[PDB]
């Protein structure tokens, strides 16, 4: 499913990710928007052998179960194919663990690059909520 920008701050805000550990809802759209461009089935391999997936390219090495990366911890207890749904729901809620783990929202490689420090509310512009 590739949401409308609009329509995932919507779906956002009702699983709770507006101002979630302060960091506000423009945040997690831009997140959303440079990690996978709203995409939900987006995934991407690294080199290391983990996969990134889905909204918010959340990785096989630590987060989720994909059964072929080594070394791999299943901290959000549940299989990466799961973060591809069109529900969005399983990877909000292992993002809210992975924002409190220590680096805030610096996890997400390009929110810290395309939108740390930037005018995040833009993100936000015409949605009705």
């Amino acid at each position: 499913k590739v949401f409308g920008r609009c329509e995932l701050a919507a779906a956002m805000k009702r699983h709770g990710l507006d101002n979630y550990r302060g960091y506000s809802l423009g945040n997690w759209v831009c997140a959303a928007k440079f990690e996978s461009n709203f995409n939900t089935q987006a995934t991407n391999r690294n080199t290391d052998g983990s996969t990134d997936y889905g909204i918010l390219q959340i990785n096989s090495r630590w987060w989720c179960n994909d059964g072929r990366t080594p070394g791999s911890r299943n901290l959000c207890n549940i299989p990466c194919s799961a973060l591809l749904s069109s529900d969005i729901t399983a990877s909000v809620n292992c993002a809210k663990k992975i924002v409190s783990d220590g680096n805030g929202m610096n996890a997400w490689v390009a929110w810290r690059n395309r939108c740390k420090g930037t005018d995040v509310q833009a993100w936000i512009r015409g949605c009705r909520l």
